[PDB]
Parts: structure tokens; C-alpha cells; sequence
């Protein structure tokens, strides 16, 4: 009855989060007894598996503080001067589940590129007290990224470095050999991303998260699942497939703590959201779009809802912690099954004249 | 020519009712010679395979009386004070194919939870003379449900108990060992249900109905197929896959006997219909939506139409009774075949400028 | 390179006409050198493979005359008094590729049921000079149809009888043993049919046409492909899969010779079209809808377009006659390939702001 | 990890460009170091892989000059007098990556049919100095085309002849034996083509491009991929599957250099675009539609964008030239993976209220 993850993904099919479900297990505990403790890198641990994306319409100091206070972490974007990014990290560091360091200050992440401006940008961020840095690229398996990783681990031996983006075990081997402390996974699955239309390169997100995690777990390197998360079930699926944490953009967009002001159109409230490879953000080929997302309220209200939903999902599948979810996934005890297009219709809201969908 | 059910469902695919058809057989009898007699539990038998769902917008005493008079049964909902549910059961018991007990009163079902308030609710329902009780949960394979079943079978040895919801043979083993008299099958396939999108857990309904019934038939325990029934063909498919009875919500919603008033919107008549896990019905995470369904008239006219349609379907496939349909299915005499997206388009109404679809 | 029909259909998939294509061959002749001569029954031959459906919104004497004059045949419907159907057959018989009998009168077909009124209806049609009769049923594998066939072949040994509808080789065995002269194939594929929705019984049309023809060719019994023909490519596919002739409803509906008046709605011209199992046409369960189809002009203009299109299709696949098309299909010389949903999008009109589709 | 092209296309599935992706490789060079040099025929080489289609709404002398100046080539259409086509070729020959001949004049292509008017049309095009000629047919594997090829290679031994259209290795064998210098590939995949609807004959474009190229590479004969190119990723996929050059219609339609005037509808600017087999372009059966495409600016701006996009795609997959892309594809070093319908949705723009899509 059911299929194990190894035989679900080694079929060669192009599986996404919407193409499968997890089969229910046995329940002998309540939902809020479930532990969501998660390893971000080899040496940084969070109370929750949630990470904010380093985009200029998603993460500044206000978003980073709110994610850290709710038990996650925020990565500040680099579409600004080195001075500005360092000042934002300083505001986070100088501000029950809160994510904190050895001095009891909030944890903060930052993003950098792989050019020579980024070697100076790194120094300002290290002086500002950054806890972890992510090399922000579409295709992280490059000589430019490998030279940047080898430079950082020599200059600042204490710093935690996240490599990527990657979608295959061959790409992960080079970055793990180069000494990264974690891997960012996904290519083209993001809500605002058109990289697969424009360059024919990418991967369906569920098989990518599963494949890279199966290779990376052998070296003690955790995986961050990034792009294409639309709901709490997508977070549960990403963690169940081997990811240690989940990074999101559009799902945290249009919250009170996200950068940019609110506006009105068609009688409803909106906030701007755009890809870092859109012409708006940057002979010059575009890799993303710019648009808008509906208002979602404060992260101090929305993150507790995601936490309750992940706990309820772990209870339905029979696991007391995310560590136990991944252990029963790799051992073949957790079970999955595919969905046909008809099953996807049967699984959504159907056969009603009209309906109202409130989540919490 | 064609595939048996055993080789149709052991392929590992995510099959739903819309993904297959039943191949025609040989006809040597008229349609109204077909017998629809069905076992609800180990000791309760109905003239028809139809069951009303225990939802607050579907089953109260008026709905339960009409279903029993038409040869089916109604399960009264528990989103009310225990006094009110016992009084509704009392009104059903105080009221040619009618479903009745040894005292010649109509048969009545009731629903309860698995908390400690439900031990008191159970005693009032037993006082009121209830014939069968269903433990109403999204994931019935739990210590809470198993302790509730073992308590009921000791306190009232005469009472018939229905377990679930379940979608796998591993879940059914625990409830059959605990002593249930029938199993409720389905998770997330309901018209008003978003559990699969919020918690990533569930199963396509046709494979769930087929697999739980194949395990349960060996212990003499019948199966009730619940959620995702849109038409008479779905009822015929559910019974052909091994189910003894079929439970529906939205298909019996907006009938004259269902609870709640009628109202007009967009020039047409409607009645409210909602999931028991919707915020409207019940820090708190929603598992269903609330909406509306178009008016359908009285169950005293609508149920006879479903009965005639199931008889016509049994005639087309060559069987004189539902018992014979399940016997031909398990022996490999009955045949099935898959449908691609193009076959589903060819099977619906197509190639017309406009059309009118009256069923009876 | 490519797949033979035997290995395309013995995969167990639910294939429809839209799910595959025919691979091109070698051309050494012009398009109008192709011969479309087709056997309707064991003793009736037509210049073309086209047959009009016996529906009350499709075939009366005017349609039957035009179909016969253009090289096909028309089957008159039975939703009228036996007197009226016999008078319509009389008007066809009383009237360069024209379909004619030994007396040089036009050929005419008629439809009858399997009840005892039909034994009298048959005699009026036989005296009216009918050339062939079809038993008009949704599921022709019945004791009622077998007794009717055995009665007709004894009463009128000269009469040609078409059995069906069938979709499997097991159904065809009984009717071929009973002595039918041809088989009508298809169940639920028609434009106005909801039999699969309501009774769960039917079959995808391309696999049904292929499987019944493969069994029937061994006894010299031809096959008529009926229901779900939307364009000339569907006619070419039906003939290539083993059918001797193709029957259509909606494709010949709203022509000048079809019964019923024209009317205007939404600024365009329409004619009524309905299923024989719709409540409009006939305690009672509906098996079809009633609607409308856009005007197509005269059959004396429209049938020549279908003839030219089938000749062009035979030229592209490399065959000088329909006999040679079926010979290369059964020998494995003709090749086919499957289509994914994306291939169906690439195969239709795509990537335009607006367009106009003119066929001839 | 991933599938090679040989095992992706030998599955028998109906694959299109949208049904797969290319997995990323290793990067150790910048994007504008990538070489796009491409062989058009056995003796003509271009700086870029881009070709203009010979359609009356796409290629006249203005379009041919602009494509040649940007490093590609244009084929002039033949839906005009032979005198007019020769005069257009004359204007192209009379006019840093520019495509040129031994006399340092721009390269020019022309189209001809397989009738006896075309033997005279050929002589005027040779008079005018044409560099290459394409035999313009829907099904090029015919006695008419083979006699035309054998006539041209004897009359003008210096002329380069392109055969087709073909979609199978059996069709290519006859034209390669006849002595063609290149093959045009595709049937029914074009934006304005309904050949698969009307004649049931054609092939999904990605499998056709891959299979004809695998057979043709053994004889040193290059392949031109024609029809169904919607974006830069489609060009990258076509070249990666073995094509030497890519031909497009709709993607170059509504540019400043394309023939026909601009017009306004619904507040936007448009230009007419139609299939050569539409009734507008030419008892007669249509094989294409006529419509409109939105304005796209000058080819001197649009072609550089396509060049930058193909270079970026080659960089993401790890290749310094198109020659190396095809070498990694045939050796099994390049990797691909399939996409389910859900993966195609995840890969496009999703989960936004509104968005703006600018490419450059
Ligand atoms: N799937 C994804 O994750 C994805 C896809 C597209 C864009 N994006 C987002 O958009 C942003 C842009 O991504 P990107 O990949 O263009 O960033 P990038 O700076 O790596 O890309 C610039 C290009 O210049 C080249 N380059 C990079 N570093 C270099 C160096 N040191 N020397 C010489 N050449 C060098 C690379 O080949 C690269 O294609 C990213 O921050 C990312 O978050 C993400
Ligand atoms: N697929 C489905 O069938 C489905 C899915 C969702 C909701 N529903 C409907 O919505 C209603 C709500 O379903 P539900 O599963 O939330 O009901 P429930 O009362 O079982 O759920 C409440 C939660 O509290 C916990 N719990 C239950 N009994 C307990 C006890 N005795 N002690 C301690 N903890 C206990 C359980 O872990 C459960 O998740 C149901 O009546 C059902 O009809 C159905
Ligand atoms: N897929 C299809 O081809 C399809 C499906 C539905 C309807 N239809 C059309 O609608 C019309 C109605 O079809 P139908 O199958 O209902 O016709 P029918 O007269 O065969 O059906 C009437 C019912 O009465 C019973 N019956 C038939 N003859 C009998 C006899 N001699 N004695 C006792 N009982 C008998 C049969 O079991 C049948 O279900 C047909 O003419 C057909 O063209 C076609
Ligand atoms: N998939 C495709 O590539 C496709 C499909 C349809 C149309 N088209 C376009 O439309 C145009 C029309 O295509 P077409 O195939 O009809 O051109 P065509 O001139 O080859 O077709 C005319 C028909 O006449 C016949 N014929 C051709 N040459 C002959 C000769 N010398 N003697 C006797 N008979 C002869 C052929 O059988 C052919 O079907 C083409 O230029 C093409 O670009 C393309
Ligand atoms: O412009 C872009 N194109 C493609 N991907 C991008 C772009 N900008 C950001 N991304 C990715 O998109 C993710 C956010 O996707 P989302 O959570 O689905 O909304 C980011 O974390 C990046 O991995
Ligand atoms: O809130 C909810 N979420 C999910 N499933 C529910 C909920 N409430 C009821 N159900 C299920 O939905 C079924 C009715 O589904 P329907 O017949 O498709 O309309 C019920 O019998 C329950 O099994
Ligand atoms: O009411 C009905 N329900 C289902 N099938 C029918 C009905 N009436 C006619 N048919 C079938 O529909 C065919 C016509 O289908 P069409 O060519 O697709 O429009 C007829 O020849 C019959 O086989
Ligand atoms: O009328 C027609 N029907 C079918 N295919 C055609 C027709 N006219 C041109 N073609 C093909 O369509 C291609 C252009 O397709 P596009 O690039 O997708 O817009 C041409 O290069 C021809 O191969």
C-alpha cells in the first residue's frame, strides 16, 4: 500500500508538489506536542523551518526582525549600496521561540553576488555582525562562485556560507567540496520567474529538493527548499522530502513587515512583488516579472498559522518532530501516492455555486 | 479486452472516479428487476446503498426520516448540544422500501467525536434509541478513537459502531482489531474540503475505496464510500469497486428536507452548504470552506431517480444485484478501462453552440 | 520510427482520436486518384465511407436522398409512427457517385427497436422497399436484440441487418453468431451523449473502433464507427483504425437537408440538435442533452469537401484506396505516434492575437 | 541523475518542446564568449542559427537583408510571379556578423514548388544570383519532389537545395539519396497550421527534430527546425536536440521589416500573418488560418535579444558553442528531464494578482 519516496522519484517522471500526496499514519499524541526545530546550516539552528527570501520586495531589517522573533530567519537583499545592506544588518543585530546568537542578539542573514564588488560588500557585512551569508545566483555551479566560497572560508573562518542555487547532485558535489555550510535548491519554480521559458534550463521543484537532499545528507550539509511554495501543504511536502528549511517569497509578500508601501486597485489592497532578474529590479535579457500580491497582515499573526498547520500535518502523518519525518521518509515507513489531473480537481474545492475560503 | 480492478489499481497511478469506465456486459433481464439491497454494518441492512452525511447543512431529523422512508439512512450531526442531537434521534424513532428495526420504527444514525464530552453524548443517544453511531474524524487511526471504540463495545454491546475516516489497509487493521462494525472511507475528496491542500495528506477516492474494501471484506466488515460523489455514475463506480454503501453531502444539499432556509442570488435559488472543519462551522486552522448549492427539490423525488439510474447501470454491466456486481469485480469477470484527458472531453457534452441538461 | 496500431492500442491506455497522429508515407500519385469505395454490409457497397445517423434532428427522406446522391447512405429515425417511417422510406425509393440498388433506385436505411411494436414496424419498412435495417440500442448485447435478429433473418432472408451498439469483442461475438451483416460501434462518445456521466458505462472511441474491427474482420463483417467525429481528421483516423464506414450526427446537423427549421440567437443562424435519450426526444432517466448547432449549408456542398479531405489524407499517408489504408494498418507498414497535452496545443491554432478559420 | 536525449525520445511518448527541460551543467566562462556559428547547408555557414520562413506575410527583400545583416538568412516566398521573386532576390544581392558570399554580397534564399512552372521560376532565380533554394511542400517525400531535386543538381551543380518538409527518418532517406544539401523538418506544428486537425497527419515537433537529425548527421546533412517556436527556450531546445538552424514565422511576424502594413484594433498595433495553405493565401481544402500578430519593433533590435538569450542558455548548460552543445547531447553528457502539467504551471508565472512581462 503506497510508494516510498525513493521509488516515487527514481521513476524519471517530472514531479512537482501538486503531483503527489502523503498517506496518513498512526496518531498517539496531540498536534502542539510536535517539535519543528530545524538546522539552517552546519552550526545555526532555528525553532522553526521558515526562511525569508533575499528579494528587494521581501526582506529588509523589519522583515528580518519579525522572522527571527517568530523562530525563523531573514536574509537581507543586495539590490542596494554595500553601506545600506550593512546598516540593515546592524538594525537587526541591535534590536519564546526567537532565533538568537551566543550574545543573545537576533540572528541575521545577508546576500552577496560573485563579482569583485562583493569582496568589499562581504567585509562591511562581517563588521556589521552578520551570522550567515548566501551567494545569490541562478546557477551556483560556477568557477566564480567556487572562488568566492574558497575566499570567504579563508578570510572569515567563523562565517557560515550557503551555496546555490542548484537542482542536481553533480552541482552540489562541487559546492560541498568547496566547503559550503548549506545548499539553496530550486531553479525556475518561483512565482515571479520565467527562466525556464527564456533559457530552457531548470527542474520541477519536488524532485530537485529530494535529489539534492539525498546527496547532501551524507556530508552533514542541510538543504533549503526555495521557490514555488503556495500553501502550508507545500511546506509540509518540502520538509518531508528531505529539506531542513523552506524559503519563500510570494507567500510572505504583501505582509505588514515587507518593504514598499500599500496601494489599491479593483477595490482591493496590494503591495508590489518582483523577481530580482526582472528589468525593473536590474543586450539585457529578463529572467523574471514584476507584479503585485494581496495584503496578508502581520507576520506576527501569519507565521503562527503556518506553524500550527505544519504541526497538524506532522500529526496526520504520525511524526512527533521534523527529524522523525525525515527519518521515516528515508527508512521507507512514510508513504506517498501520485495524483492524476482528475485527482487534483477532486482534491480542490469543487461542485459549489460559490464559496468563501478563510484559512485562520 | 479490458482490465480487471486488481490490475487497474495495483499500477500505482493516482486514479479517481473520472479516470476510468466500466466495460458493458450481457443483458438478459429488465432494469427494475435489479436488487439494490445493501449491508450498512455487520447487523444492519438497507433496501438501497444510499447514506446521508452527518453535516450541519445536510442531516437533521427531517433528512433522516426522508432517507429512511426512501430505503436509505441518515446520520445526525453533532455541531449542537448533546440534548438537541438526542431529541432529533427521538423524533426520527417517534415518526415500501422503508428502513426499519425489530420494533418497526425507522432506522437512525448519529455522530460523535473522540473527546470526553462524547462519553456523555453517547449515553443520551443510547437513551434516545439510536441504531448505529459513527466516530466523526478526519484521521480515525488514533489512540483517541481506539479507546472510544473499546469503551462503546463494553458499555453498550448491542450498539453498531462505524470507524474512520481511513484511506489505507494499515489504518483499517487497527479499527477492525478494535471491533468496529463498518468503516467510513475517504480523506480530502469532499466537495467542500481543502485538507489535501492545507496538510498534504489524503488519497484519490477510487483507489482508497477499492483498497480498504479489499482488506475489509476478509473480516466481514462493510465499507461506506464518503466524499467526492457528483453524479449517479460515481455511485455506480463506488459500489462496483467494493463499497457496500455510498455517503454523500453536496449531492443531497439544497434539497427540501436539508436544514437551513432557501435564498435568491443572481436570479436563482440556493441553500448554504459548508464543511465541518470550516471556520464558520467551528490558533485554529481551517480544513474546509463554506458556500452554497443550487436547489434540487424533495428527496422523495430525487432518491427514486438515483435508484433508477443505479439499476440502469447494473443492467448495462450485466448484473442482477449489487452483490453480483462485487462478485463479478473480485472474480475478474467485470472489466474496466482508463480515460486520458481527451477521452474525458469526448465523454462529456461537446461540439454544441448551447444545450439543456435535464436529468429526470 | 513510429508505432504500429496493434502496439499502440494493446498498451491498455484510454486512447481517443485526439491522442495520436498518423506518420506520413511516400507519395507517387495525385489526390483525386484515391478511391473511397466502401462496404456498408456483407452485400451493400457505397462509393464513399459516409453514413447519416438515425436521429430525429438529422435523418428524414430529404437527408437520405442527398446522402445517397453524394455516394453515402441515410438511416431514417423511428421517433414517429411506423406509418410515417415507411412513407419516408417510400419517398427515398420513389426519387455520378450515387448509391443505388439492382432496380437503379437510391439505397435507403431505417432504424427499429427491440420491442414487439418493432415486429410490425419492420413489416411496413420491408413492404416500403427498405434496403438495410439497424437495431437502434445503447447496449446491443442483449437477449432482446438477439431474438430480434434471429426473427428478421428468418422472416426476410434478403434483408441486411446491422447490430449494436457494441464497444468490445465479447459483445460482437454474440451478434456475429446471431447472423448480423454489419456492426455499429461506439458508446457515450457522441456530442449530445451523457451515458458515461450517468451510468459509468462506455469506452474511448478510437480503441473501441480498433478492437471491434480486429475481431469482426475475421468473419467478413464490416464496422460502422459512430459518435464523436468533429472533423475530417477524425474520419481519416476512424477508417485507418479498421472501420469500413463512418456515421455522424453533429457534423451533418444544421445542414439545409436536415429536419427542423432554422432560427437566430446571439446574431447567428442555428438548427436544433438532440440525443434520442434526452427527455425532449422520449421514473425516466436521461442519457443525452438537447441543444443547437450552427448552420453549415447544403450537403451537396459539404460532402464533396469531406471527400476531398479524406483523399488528401490518404495521399499524405501513401495509399491509393481505403482498402489499401486498412491493409497497411494490419500489416504494420502504417505508423502512428501518441500526443501529450502540450503536443495537442502545438497541433491546434496557437500564438495569434485573433484568427479566422475557413475550411473550404 | 537526469535522462540522455536518446532515452528521453525512444520511450514512444508524444514529446513537444514544453514537455521537458535541460538540466544545468558547470560554468567557467562568461555568456558573450559563446559561439553561435551554424551550418545552413553542406557549403553555406552562418554566424547565427536563425532563419526567416518563406511566407508572404514574413519574407520579402527587406526582411532578407535585415536577417542577413544580423548574421542569419531569409528565404523569399513564391506566392507571386516568378519575375517578382527574382527581382526581390536581386535587391538583396544588390544591397560585423553579416552573412555573405565569395563576392562579399549578402546571402539570399528562395522558395519553389514541384510543378512545371517551377522549372522556369528556378532559371530566373539562378539568373538573379540566388545562393540556396528550398522546395516548399507539406510532405516532401514524393516522386514530384525527387524529380525536381535530380533536375536541379544536374542543371545547376553549384546550387544548394533544401528538401522537406519531413518528420521521419524514412522520408529523409529518399531526399538524402536524391542529393539534398539540407532538410527542413516539421509538419503541423506551425502557429497558423491546422494540417493535423484536417488530415490526421503530422508529428510532435521535438521528437521529429531529434529523430531526423540523428539519421541525417551520419551523411553530413544539416537540419532546419521549422514551426512551433514561441520563445528563446524553444530555440535553445531545438538546437540542443540536433538542429543546425531554427526557422520561424510568427516569432518574426509584426516586425518593422516584415511585408504588409500595420493597423489598430482594441487599442493595440497589429500586422497580418497567415498560413500559405489558408484560402486567403491560395474543390480546395484549407490547411492553415489567417490572422494577426502584435507589433514587435525592428529585427535589428529583436535578433540581438535572441542571440543574447541563446548565449545565456548555452552558458547555463555549460557549453562554449552550439557544436559543443550537440557533441554533449550525442555523447550522453547533456541531461534532460520530463515535465508534468503541474510542473508546466509551476514553471510559468503563477500566484500573482497582476504582472508585467518585458523581455528586453
Ligand atoms: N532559479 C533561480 O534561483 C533564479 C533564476 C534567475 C534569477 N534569480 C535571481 O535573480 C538574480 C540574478 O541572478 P544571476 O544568476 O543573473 O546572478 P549573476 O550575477 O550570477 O549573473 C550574472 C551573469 O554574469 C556572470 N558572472 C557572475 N559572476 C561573475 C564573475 N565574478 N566574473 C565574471 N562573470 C560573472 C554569470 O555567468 C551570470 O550569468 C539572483 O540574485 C537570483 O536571486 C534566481
Ligand atoms: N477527510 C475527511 O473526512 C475530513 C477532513 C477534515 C475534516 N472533516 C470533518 O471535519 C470535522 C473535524 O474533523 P477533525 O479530524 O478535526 O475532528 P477531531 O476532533 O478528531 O480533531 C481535533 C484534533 O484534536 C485531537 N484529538 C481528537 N480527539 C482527542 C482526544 N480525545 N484527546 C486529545 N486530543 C484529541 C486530534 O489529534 C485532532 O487532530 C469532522 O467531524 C469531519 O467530518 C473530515
Ligand atoms: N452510446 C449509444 O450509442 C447510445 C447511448 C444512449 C442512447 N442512445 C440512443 O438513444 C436511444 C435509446 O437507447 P436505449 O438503449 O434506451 O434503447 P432501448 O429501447 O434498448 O432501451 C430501453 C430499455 O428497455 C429494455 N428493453 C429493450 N428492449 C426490450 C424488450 N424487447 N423487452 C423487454 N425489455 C427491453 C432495455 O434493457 C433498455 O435498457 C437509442 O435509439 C440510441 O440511438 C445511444
Ligand atoms: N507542415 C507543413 O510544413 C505545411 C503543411 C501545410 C502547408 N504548408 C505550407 O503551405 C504550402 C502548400 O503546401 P502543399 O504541400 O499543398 O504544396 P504542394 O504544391 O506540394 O501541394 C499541392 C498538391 O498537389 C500535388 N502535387 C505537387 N506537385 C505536383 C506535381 N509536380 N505534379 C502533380 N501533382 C503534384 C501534391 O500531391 C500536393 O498535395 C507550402 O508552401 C507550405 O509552406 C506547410
Ligand atoms: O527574477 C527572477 N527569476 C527567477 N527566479 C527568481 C527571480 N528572483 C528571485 N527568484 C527566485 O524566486 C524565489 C521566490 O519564489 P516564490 O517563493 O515562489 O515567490 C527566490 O527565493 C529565488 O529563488
Ligand atoms: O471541513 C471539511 N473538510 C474536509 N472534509 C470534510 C469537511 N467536512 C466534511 N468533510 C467530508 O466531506 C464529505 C461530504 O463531501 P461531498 O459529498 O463531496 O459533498 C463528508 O461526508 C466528510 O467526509
Ligand atoms: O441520447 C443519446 N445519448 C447518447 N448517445 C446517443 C444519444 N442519441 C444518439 N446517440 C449517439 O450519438 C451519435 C451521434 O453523435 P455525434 O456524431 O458525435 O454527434 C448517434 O449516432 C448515436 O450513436
Ligand atoms: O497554411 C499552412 N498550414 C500549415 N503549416 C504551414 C502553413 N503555412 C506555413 N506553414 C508552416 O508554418 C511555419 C511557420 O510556423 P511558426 O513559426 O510557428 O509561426 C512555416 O515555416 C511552415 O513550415
Amino acid at each position: 500500500d503506497g510508494l516510498t519516496a525513493q521509488q516515487l522519484f527514481n521513476c524519471g517522471d517530472g514531479l512537482t508538489y501538486n503531483d503527489f500526496l502523503i498517506l496518513p499514519g498512526y496518531i498517539d499524541f496531540t498536534a502542539d506536542q510536535v517539535d519543528l526545530t530545524s538546522a539552517l546550516t552546519k552550526k545555526i539552528t532555528l525553532k522553526t523551518p521558515l526562511v525569508s527570501s533575499p528579494m528587494d520586495t521581501v526582506t529588509e531589517a523589519g522583515m528580518a526582525i519579525a522572522m527571527a522573533l517568530t523562530g525563523g530567519i531573514g536574509f537581507i537583499h543586495h539590490n542596494c549600496t554595500p553601506e545600506f545592506q550593512a546598516n540593515e544588518v546592524r538594525k537587526v543585530k541591535k534590536y519564546p521561540l526567537a532565533s538568537k546568537d551566543a550574545k543573545k542578539q537576533l540572528l541575521c542573514g545577508a546576500a552577496i553576488g560573485t563579482h569583485e564588488d562583493d569582496k568589499y560588500r562581504l567585509d562591511l557585512l562581517a563588521q556589521a555582525g552578520v551570522d550567515v551569508v548566501v551567494l545569490d545566483s541562478s546557477q551556483g555551479n560556477s568557477i566564480f562562485q567556487i572562488n568566492m566560497i574558497k575566499y570567504i572560508k579563508d578570510k572569515y573562518p567563523n562565517l557560515q556560507v550557503i551555496g546555490g542555487n542548484v537542482v542536481t547532485a553533480a552541482q552540489a558535489k562541487n559546492l560541498i567540496d568547496a566547503g559550503v555550510d548549506a545548499l539553496r535548491v530550486g531553479m525556475g519554480s518561483g512565482s515571479i520567474c520565467i527562466t525556464q521559458e527564456v533559457l530552457a534550463c531548470g527542474r520541477p521543484q519536488a524532485t530537485a529538493v529530494y535529489k539534492v537532499s539525498e546527496y547532501a545528507r551524507r556530508f552533514g550539509v542541510p538543504v533549503i527548499a526555495d521557490g514555488g511554495i503556495q500553501n502550508v501543504g507545500h511546506i509540509a511536502k518540502a520538509l518531508a522530502l528531505g529539506a531542513s528549511t523552506v524559503m519563500m517569497g510570494s507567500l510572505l509578500a504583501a505582509t505588514t513587515e515587507a518593504p514598499g508601501e500599500y496601494f489599491f486597485s479593483d477595490g482591493i489592497r496590494l503591495k508590489k512583488y518582483r523577481g530580482m532578474g526582472s528589468l525593473d529590479a536590474m543586450i539585457k535579457v529578463a529572467q523574471g516579472v514584476s507584479g503585485a500580491v494581496q495584503d496578508k497582515g502581520s507576520i506576527h499573526k501569519f507565521v503562527p498559522y503556518l506553524i500550527a498547520g505544519i504541526q497538524h500535518s506532522c500529526q496526520d502523518i504520525g511524526a512527533k518532530s521534523l527529524t522523525q519525518v525525515r527519518a521515516m521518509m528515508y527508512s521507507g515507513e512514510l508513504k506517498f501516492e501520485k495524483r492524476t489531473s482528475s485527482a487534483q480537481v477532486e482534491g480542490g474545492v469543487h461542485s459549489l455555486h460559490s464559496y468563501e475560503k478563510r484559512l485562520f
